[PDB]
């Protein structure tokens, strides 16, 4: 799973551990919680 910080992607296979994609840049772009 991606972790705290590891950068993800809002409305795709956000894998983040937590689950929770934070978007930074939009909601395109973001990182995991």
């Amino acid at each position: 799973c991606l972790e705290s910080g590891t950068s993800c992607i809002p409305g795709a296979q956000h894998n983040c551990c937590s689950g929770v994609c934070v978007p930074i840049v939009t909601i395109f772009y973001g990182v995991c919680y």
